[PDB]
């Protein structure tokens, strides 16, 4: 009734690659994951008005709690640095031990999916609220996005972009909510040397 992931990323050279290594502890759908997984993600966004739309593509590998996913911007380039967005662009790939695969909410929902929203909250600045749906669609695992952003200033580490190209690794608590909340604190590294944290609060409920 409560466990975590732990989570690293590695982001490498509007456009990013990503480089995810997910693994859970702390104690059907799971044959739609032996195999390699392709993933589709699409991600329409708005932060203090300014329009944006991500598209990604990549495939995953649940046994080894691996993926690889490659987005570009389509709308140009993006208002907002590419680390704010990693958390937002699939936890079903995340590597469960055989003795806890029962505490996988993410594959078992699967393939009809989950929803999955969430609040981030940047410390000293503004907010995203994010609603995504997650689920198969045919052979690929899709993750359709809309995010708002909202009370950011504009000198700030965000809409100024002051934030390093990279990620930290997190974990990510996760307990049973007929679907299950999460609540992590991202740290971000800033370019003076200081950290940006981002609170966020998630809930995930089945399709």
């Amino acid at each position: 009734s409560h466990h975590h992931h732990h989570h690293s990323s590695g982001l490498v050279p509007d456009h990013m690659v990503l480089h995810e290594y997910v693994n859970a502890a702390g104690i059907q759908g799971e044959e739609l994951f032996t195999g390699v997984v392709p993933i589709l993600v699409e991600l329409d966004g708005d932060v203090n008005g300014h329009k944006f739309s991500v598209r990604g593509e990549g495939e995953g590998d649940a046994t080894i709690g691996k993926l690889t996913l490659k987005f570009i911007s389509t709308t140009g380039k993006l208002p907002v640095p590419w680390p704010t967005l990693v958390t937002t662009l699939v936890q079903a790939f995340s590597r469960y031990p055989d003795h806890m695969k029962r505490h996988d909410f993410f594959k078992s929902a699967m393939p009809e999916g989950y929803v999955q929203e969430r609040t981030i909250s940047f410390k000293d600045d503004g907010k995203y609220k994010t609603r995504a749906v997650v689920k198969f669609e045919g052979d690929t695992l899709v993750n359709r996005i809309e995010l708002k952003g909202t009370d950011f200033k504009e000198d700030g580490n965000i809409l100024g972009h002051k934030l390093e190209y990279n990620f930290n690794s997190h974990n990510v608590y996760i307990t049973a909510d007929n679907g299950i909340k999460a609540n992590f604190t991202v740290r971000h590294n800033v370019e003076d040397g200081s950290v940006q944290l981002a609170d966020h609060y998630q809930q995930n409920t089945p399709i």
